[PDB]
């Protein structure tokens, strides 16, 4: 119905007409109508184009013409339309107006054809299309280049610019480099402002090209001569600019940078060599200092990214830090005025200057902060007497009053703690006396509730990175511990949040101090600790409470001794064992104070405070957990009773309200508790003998009569801790696991992947340490039970959840390798007949699956084994093996011919010992299969780059350990 077409142009659904052609009939059409389409579509383009009237207030139209045109160049251009280019620049050289559309032609051209994707071009895909197409790519930049030299129009030299950019990167680069076109980037377009912005983009991407030495100095000089020149001076305040500039100066200044950075990672070495070129050098660097200053959170990145990478090589090579130490002078000044807010640090400045606790943990900023906490590391190795000086300075400055501001303490508090481990013993623990007095004088001189919570977040950050010295120094710890005292009485929650914080972890490197009695002293500071308890901590919240006697249970846990371990413990948990006789006494004569708030709330924080002391003391816990252990089962028995009765008498909406979500929380944190001990305990024999059977008893058939909506993931969570810890000498207690979670849980999750997210991932686990530990329990299962093993490991595997997808290849993976360790008994023949079909098509499907991005490695491992599993097998049935895959294959890629299907079929059944080549064999045939088609293949890829990454991190944090300050005292065992 298409045809009538032509004579519409030579028109709003006219040209709609086309696009529905273009995209669904185009091939169907012959040789003849498809150079007569393109024809009339690229004359009728040109004719409105000629027009000024329709050029100027029509550019609507003539967008979704070139849009028409693109998608025909797609198909068309360059196998069937070889001249299209000699067209595009016939056309261009007899109307500027068309002309400047090709621009923007080209332009769309390269952003649907050419830079769809660009970074990744560092393939053998694109490097095809680059040195095949280059005839034109060297027509494309000719045209560009002779529109600079001779072009008027300002909105044609945009244009011309803009498409430049687009294909710099497939143009021989020997046209760049060659022609004077790099000399008129830098010069010409650079002093017109219209032209600045695409030029100096332009020029940044010339940067990135595969690489005229004297060329790329050439230009650089030009470029900084025409900014001093025509934008602004070295000089300029460019922070001030910045906040005061439209979106435009913005934008520019951005560009700047950007410019700045990747010219001088790249050719920094070029610049250094010549010692002709060193003011250009210093003069570039001094720009960057100046953006460097500009409070713009992106900006501010892209600088310290290149600073990041100068200072490093400055610190590695020291022979050339005498040419920046004036830029990196000024660096450290600008990095310890700007520091980013360590994540230790728990109070804030709002909107309306409110010192508040902070609601939000952003990760993007802890990238942020620990790359400028690594400049200001390099900075400080490369001159700790500026560092030191300056820090001490600025510190005086804040005492004497002259600058003081909660901003200004803030980030030289940040800054003095970001750098522990960057000086000598000896040299810091001067450095700290110091900053310690000048703090601790700040918390007298400033005070209000606002100034006291500002001044006491340094002094905790400041003391809490700096254990090395109050582990040498009893006097400070003593001083610096009661000071955290005082700050738990203040109202601010963000103040007494990090006082908790700080305590803990000053204990986690200090914790012997507090055990020995100290010269001085009439007892270890842990008894005082003790003894004052419940006045510490008064003012703080439960959960703070929590930490608190965690910190305690650290440091109880140095005393190695039993019986005074045992009293230590016993005393420290003496308030929280008086509330528990209390509630057990009132709770079990009228079991509906447990529907009470505050009765659940007091019983909750009873045992979190018991998970709080379990998770610092571990094994030597067992004395208090041995204390409440039967009590604390009855009443998990008794809430869950309560659960049950409402659930009864309401509906399944029961398990909404508050009541029911209160009752379970009492439950979840006694299998927190109990999992927790079981995590650590080292009497494995007593922890079956005593605390399994009756836990089991508590917990298993609760569980499985439950509604779905009242089992407690975390019942899954504690019983993989059991098995993983006694799973080995507890066959009849996994049996009974499976038995009451088996069944019941695949239920709830075997319909969709996202209903009952916790339990679907807890559950993986659990079955994954039985498969490993007792996986004699599946064999006590009836064969309709194992069925539902194999089905519930594939549904695990076919999840995009990672955190259920490794589970279940690796329990898939355990139970082939368990069944080739069985050889020839009956179980593996009902394998073979029932099972090992399902598992060699479940696995292939999602290793073939586009959408399925995850998991290649060990998919492709375990179709492996399976394989391996037949083949290795002498009597085995391996030509059936061979027709099945050859089924499975043509099913999969139903376009691939017989041969090609013969040829995958053999090249997979090859070897299946040596996985590196086996993926290999597999990745080739994916990759050459889906080429045909256009579907994604990265995913293919993805695993093993991952790999290289986290590998390159494990290096580099290897080198970041050997330079004190890189890595910081939390990160330091300990």
């Amino acid at each position: 119905a298409w045809q009538k077409a032509d004579q519409i142009l030579q028109k709003f659904i006219a040209l709609s007409i086309l696009d529905k052609l273009i995209t669904r009939k185009w091939k169907l059409l012959p040789n003849d109508h498809r150079i007569g389409i393109r024809n009339f579509v690229v004359g009728m383009i040109i004719s409105m184009c000629q027009d000024d009237e329709v050029f100027k207030t029509q550019k609507n139209l003539i967008n979704k013409s070139d849009l028409t045109l693109v998608q025909i160049l797609k198909q068309e251009w360059p196998q069937n339309w070889p001249e299209f280019i000699p067209e595009l620049i016939g056309s261009s050289s007899s109307s500027v107006n068309v002309c400047e559309n090709n621009m923007i032609v080209l332009k769309l051209l390269s952003e649907e054809v050419f830079d769809f994707s660009a970074e990744q071009m560092t393939q053998a895909k694109a490097l095809h299309l680059k040195n095949s197409m280059s005839k034109e790519f060297e027509q494309i930049f000719k045209l560009c280049f002779q529109v600079l030299e001779q072009g008027s129009s300002s909105s044609l030299i945009v244009a011309t610019l803009e498409s430049l950019l687009r294909y710099l990167h497939w143009i021989p680069y020997r046209y760049i480099y060659e022609t004077n076109i790099l000399e008129l980037l830098s010069t010409k377009f650079m002093t017109s402002p219209d032209t600045r912005a695409i030029t100096l983009k332009c020029l940044t991407e010339v940067s990135n090209l595969k690489i005229i030495k004297r060329q790329t100095v050439l230009f650089f000089q030009n470029t900084l001569q025409q900014i001093a020149t025509s934008v602004m001076p070295v000089t300029a305040d460019l922070k001030a600019t910045y906040a005061n500039a439209n979106g435009n100066d913005q934008s520019f200044l951005q560009d700047l940078a950007m410019f700045l950075t990747t010219y001088l990672a790249r050719n920094r070495a070029l610049l250094e060599s010549d010692e002709s070129l060193r003011e250009l050098l210093l003069n570039a660097h001094q720009y960057l200092i100046q953006l460097s200053k500009i409070e713009e959170r992106e900006l501010f990145k892209t600088t310290l990214d290149y600073w990041h990478n100068l200072v490093a090589d400055l610190f590695y090579e020291p022979l050339k830090k005498h040419i920046y130490e004036e830029i990196c002078s000024q660096l450290r000044l600008v990095i310890i005025e700007n520091m980013v807010r360590p994540e230790e640090v728990l109070v804030v400045e709002n909107d309306e200057g409110e010192i508040v606790r902070e609601f939000v943990k952003e990760s993007d900023t802890i990238q942020l902060y620990k790359s400028e906490r690594e400049v200001l590391v390099y900075l400080t190795h490369l001159n700790v007497i500026d560092t030191e000086e300056i820090m001490i300075s600025k510190l005086a400055r804040q005492i004497d009053g002259s600058e003081w501001s909660w901003h200004n303490i803030n980030t030289l508090s940040w800054a003095i703690g970001s750098i522990s481990g960057t000086m000598s013993e000896d040299t810091e623990k001067r450095f700290v006396v110091t900053v310690i007095k000048d703090l601790l004088d700040l918390t007298v001189k400033k005070r209000g509730k606002d100034n006291k919570a500002v001044v006491a977040s340094d002094i905790m950050y400041v003391v809490g990175q700096y254990p090395r010295f109050l582990k040498a120094h009893w006097n400070f710890l003593r001083t610096v511990i009661l000071k955290l005292f005082e700050f738990m009485h203040e109202t601010h929650e963000g103040v007494q949040d990090m006082a908790c914080d700080t305590f803990i972890k000053i204990v986690q490197k200090c914790k012997y101090h507090f055990v020995i009695q100290q010269p001085r002293e009439s007892e270890p500071f842990i008894q005082t600790i003790i003894r004052d308890i419940q006045k510490t901590t008064a003012d703080l919240q439960p959960q703070q409470v929590h930490t608190f006697y965690k910190a305690c249970g650290i440091i109880i846990s140095e005393e190695r001794s039993v019986a005074e371990r045992n009293r230590l413990l016993s005393d420290l948990m003496q308030l929280p064992n008086m509330a528990w006789d209390t509630i057990v006494e009132q709770s079990t004569a009228n079991p509906t104070l447990l529907l009470d708030s505050e009765t659940v709330k007091i019983i909750a924080n009873i045992i979190k405070t018991n998970v709080a002391v379990c998770t610092s003391m571990g094994a030597d816990f067992y004395p208090q957990l041995g204390h409440i252990y039967y009590n604390m089962l009855q009443l998990y028995r008794a809430v869950s009773s309560m659960i049950s009765a409402q659930v009864a008498a309401e509906g399944l909406i029961a398990t909404k309200t508050p009541k029911v979500r209160g009752l379970r929380t009492i439950k979840k944190e006694i299998l927190k508790l109990v999992e927790t001990y079981i995590s650590k305990a080292r009497n494995l024999d007593d922890v079956v003998k005593v605390l399994v059977e009756p836990l089991l008893n508590a917990v298993l058939e609760d569980y499985m009569n439950n509604v779905p909506d009242a089992r407690d993931a975390e019942v899954l969570n504690c019983m993989t801790t059991v098995v993983e810890k006694v799973g080995h000498m507890i066959p009849q207690g996994v049996i009974l696991i499976l038995q009451s979670v088996f069944e019941c849980t695949l239920d709830m999750i075997n319909k969709d992947f996202t209903e009952y997210p916790e339990h679907r991932v807890e559950f993986y686990k659990l079955l994954k340490v039985i498969n490993e530990k007792s996986f004699a329990a599946f064999l006590e299962l009836p064969p309709a039970a194992f069925k539902l093993f194999v089905d519930a490991i594939c549904w695990a595997f076919k999840h995009n959840n990672r955190d259920v997808e490794v589970n279940g290849l690796q329990i898939a993976l355990d139970l082939v390798k368990n069944i080739e360790r069985m050889g020839n008994v009956p179980f593996a023949n009902e394998f073979h007949k029932n099972y090992f079909f399902i598992f060699v098509s479940e696995t292939f499907f999602v290793l073939t699956d586009s959408d399925h991005k995850s998991g290649f490695s060990k998919q492709a491992l375990l179709l492996m084994k399976l394989i391996s599993l037949v083949y290795d097998n002498k009597t085995s049935n391996q030509v059936y093996l061979s027709q099945y895959l050859a089924n499975m294959l043509s099913n999969a890629f139903p376009h691939l011919t017989s041969e090609q299907i013969a040829s995958f079929l053999s090249a997979l059944t090859k070897q299946y010992k040596d996985l590196v080549v086996f993926k290999g064999t597999l990745r080739d045939f994916l990759v050459q299969i889906k080429e045909v088609g256009g579907d994604p293949t990265d995913y293919l890829f993805a695993e093993d780059k991952e790999n290289a990454l986290m590998e390159q991190n494990r290096l580099e944090r290897e080198k970041a350990a050997k330079i004190g300050g890189l890595l910081k005292p939390s990160e330091l065992d300990d």
